[PDB]
DNA sequence: GGAGGGCAGCC
DNA sequence: GGCTGCCCTCC
């Protein structure tokens, strides 16, 4: 299996380098015949003579052109016949590419800032982590002494942990009467023996949490101060640092430097991503954090170096449970993108897509347009009209039918072959037009990105049926992998459109497919209430939420799987209307803010209660009061009277100050304040005495309780004055009123 | 009074 | 370092 490529120049030559793991042993292949190239498409034949002259210098030796021969390619469709020009090294591209694009005879070129090992991979057509070999894995953390006005690795590391399938062990040099602790007698011996660790165990993949911006440096650091060759790399080379933008990234030669936190930050969604936040989320267990000041003063005092320890053996053992739980998709990823673990770990979605057009454009003998330059890349700021939202209609509505559309915006793409190779073809037999922006798409041949979203699609269905058939377990997880993430993929077509920086960007791609998506949505919309007597309650960008005011709920499920049969009939290729679900109830406030209800009574609301900017239990509790009587109950005026409770027994003090508590997630910990009567006021409520002290009754009516309901009854007329304590009426004769 | 945070839609 | 639309808050 091929784990990653890399080149080393010998006397001059580049020698691509592929490392591999085949029947349980490491090897490297060596390649000293790749030529790097570069395509220049000239005006003229007879300018060839004068190109293959050009030189530059790199490094004192003389830059020239190896060979050149005229090869022929297509370009946006059309035919072109460009010069591939050779080099001896990769490094000569840089050199000269400059000199070649200024000469009078060269219109441009081509395919020339393109990294040579991942060159090498697509035209070899090599494919990384393809195969069923298992790789052997370590995962490793450490914990040092902090102190605040410092400098980087100015303190010592204290302990150096390690996870694998064995278990989980703790090198420290300091002694600790644990089972899973090793001590030795210095800070250097603790790094020579980790190293002698790594070296015995020879693991293919080394997992780290934020290992690429820490631990990799701190070890480097330290190592330097002490005198300690760190050779963690398998031909004996120490950890790369590498640049990625404002950020960095370690490669370790021979294996996999994994680090799980850019991996998971692009995944799974958390407020924080501390390595126990992370591990909580993903498999529902807790870990303690131990902060930098309680390792410090343990190291220091001496005592309470178990829980030290002990926090020190779970980081390694949960990062190995983590890496093991996230490297299995992104091999998967690996494979299908067709670049390294190492590359798609820390890639973004617009290097996925782009590394995935690179390789598929080689293979159809289509040839990659160019990167934007800076003034091109300013040109192609400017904005388009998105998905559409209609204007909710307020009140109250009962049983709700859910309906949207199948993959939308790809099935636009394929349906109506929106690509930049079919925009406005000259001598077009047949073509589509987008609504409004009227960009015309050439329907006479298969566009080069609609037709790979059409075999991402095909390929889908061929594994999601290859899912059902297979009774391996770990089989079945790799398989459900590559669907999910060619879903991924696919879903990411539109958005590489507009992306400024993309190699295939189309401005009027992008735009037409939003277009067609607004005609889709408004078409169904007018069709259901005009042929079918619904009422569309409200509808963002690909679905609608629709309903007969004066129907039983096996009726309107009735007619809209009626209508379902009607409009999919119309519906050209693939584009195709569903089902997604029927609600009880549901009200929706304005636009992006609603809440529904399901049979079941499972409430889903949206831009509401996903409002997390610091709110107290009364706000929240008081929330799920109203929103509770207006979808279980139906009763509206009810929701209305709890509010009116609330404020009044606020404005009377007769609430608890528990339920008053205000909770901001910021040194690393959550804040729990009240705010009082006597703006900067605010106090922790453990500070807090009823006897002493009375709480602000104004600010939780207006700032707390009245903002966050007053969202949700806005939709049915009542405004923030008619929800307080108005107080007793002034009746009798003794009022003169 | 603008700018922009943070959300919804991308089952 | 994939897109836009929109409600609401801070300055």
């Amino acid at each position: 299996m091929i784990l990653d490529t890399d080149y080393i120049t010998e006397d001059g030559k580049p020698v691509i380098r592929i490392f591999k793991k085949e029947n349980g042993e490491f090897k490297i292949d060596y390649d000293r015949n790749f030529e790097p190239y570069i395509y220049a498409l000239l005006k003229d034949d007879s300018a060839i003579e004068d190109v293959k002259k050009i030189t530059a210098e790199r490094h004192g030796t003389t830059v020239r052109v190896v060979r050149a021969e005229k090869v022929k390619k297509k370009f946006l469709g059309r035919p072109i016949e460009v010069w591939k020009l050779y080099f001896t090294h990769p490094q000569d591209q840089p050199a000269i590419r400059d000199k070649i694009k200024e000469h009078p005879a060269v219109v441009d070129i081509y395919e020339y800032d393109i990294p040579f090992a991942k060159r090498y991979l697509i035209d070899k057509g090599l494919i990384p982590m393809e195969g069923d070999e298992e790789l052997k894995m370590l995962a490793f953390a450490i914990a040092t002494l902090y102190h605040e006005g410092e400098e980087f690795a100015e303190g010592p590391i204290l302990m150096i942990s390690y996870a694998d399938e064995e278990g989980a062990r703790v090198i420290t040099w300091k002694n600790i009467d644990l089972p899973y602790v090793d001590v030795v007698s210095t800070e250097k011996e603790m790094i020579k023996r980790f190293l002698k660790v790594v070296k015995e165990k020879d693991p293919d993949v080394l997992i780290t949490y934020n290992g690429d911006n820490f631990d990799f440096a701190y070890l480097k650091k330290r190592s330097e101060k002490l005198g300690v060759k760190f050779i963690l790399g398998r031909e004996g080379s120490e950890p790369k640092i590498q640049r990625m933008g404002d950020r960095f990234a370690v490669e370790v030669k021979g294996r996999i430097h994994f680090d799980l936190y850019p991996v998971i930050r692009r995944t799974i969604n958390l407020p924080t991503y501390t390595l126990e936040a992370v591990y909580e989320a993903i498999f529902g267990q807790p870990k303690e954090k131990v902060y930098a000041e309680e390792i410090a003063q343990a190291w220091e005092t001496g005592e309470g170096l178990e829980r030290v320890a002990r926090y020190s053996m779970e980081d390694a053992k949960v990062t190995y449970e983590l890496g093991k739980e996230f490297f299995p998709m992104e091999a998967q990823l690996s494979r299908l993108v067709g670049q390294s673990l190492w590359d798609v770990s820390r890639s973004s979605t617009g290097n996925l897509v782009e590394w995935f057009l690179l390789r598929k454009a080689y293979e159809r003998n289509e040839l990659a347009p160019n990167k934007p330059d800076e003034r091109e890349l300013a040109r192609r700021r400017e904005s388009y009209a998105g998905g559409y939202v209609k204007e909710p209609e307020r009140g109250l509505w009962e049983n709700i039918v859910y309906l949207d559309f199948r993959s939308l915006y790809p099935s636009i793409i394929i349906t109506h072959n929106v690509s930049p190779d079919t925009l406005n073809r000259e001598g077009c037999e047949e073509y589509d037009v987008a609504p409004q922006v009227g960009h015309k798409f050439c329907k006479d041949f298969p566009g080069f990105i609609p037709s790979l979203l059409g075999d991402l699609l095909e390929e889908r269905q061929k594994v999601k049926k290859k899912m059902k058939a297979t009774i391996d377990p770990i089989e079945k997880k790799l398989l459900d992998y590559r669907q999910r993430l060619i879903k991924i993929l696919a879903n990411s077509f539109y958005g590489y459109y507009g992306y400024a920086k993309a190699r295939w960007y189309c401005k009027e791609c992008a735009e037409s497919v939003t277009a067609w998506g607004r005609q889709y949505i408004e078409t169904t919309i007018r069709e259901i209430e005009e042929k079918f007597g619904f009422k569309v309650l409200y509808a963002d960008t690909d679905g609608f939420f629709a309903t007969i005011p004066g129907a039983d709920a096996e009726t309107v499920k009735k007619k809209a799987k009626e209508f379902l049969d009607y409009i999919n009939a119309k519906l050209p290729g693939l584009l195709e209307l569903e089902y997604e679900g029927f609600y009880k109830r549901g009200f929706f406030a304005t636009k992006k803010k609603y809440a529904v209800i399901d049979e079941e009574d499972k409430i889903t609301t949206r831009g509401l209660k996903m409002v997390r900017r610091d709110w107290s239990e009364i706000a929240k509790e008081t929330q799920a009061r109203v929103l509770e009587a207006i979808l279980k109950h139906g009763d509206v005026e009810e929701a209305v009277r709890i509010v009116k409770e609330v404020t009044e027994k606020l404005s009377k003090y007769e609430v608890p100050p528990e339920q008053l508590v205000i909770y901001q997630p910021i040194p690393g910990t959550v804040i729990s304040y009240i705010v009082p009567k006597g703006g900067d006021r605010a106090i922790p409520f453990d500070e807090f005495d009823p006897a002493k002290h009375k709480y602000d009754a104004g600010y939780y009516i207006e700032n707390q309780v009245l903002p966050a309901v007053e969202r949700i009854l806005r939709a049915f007329g009542y405004r923030k004055e008619d929800l307080r304590y108005q107080k007793t009426r002034q009746v009798g004769l003794g009022a003169w009123l």
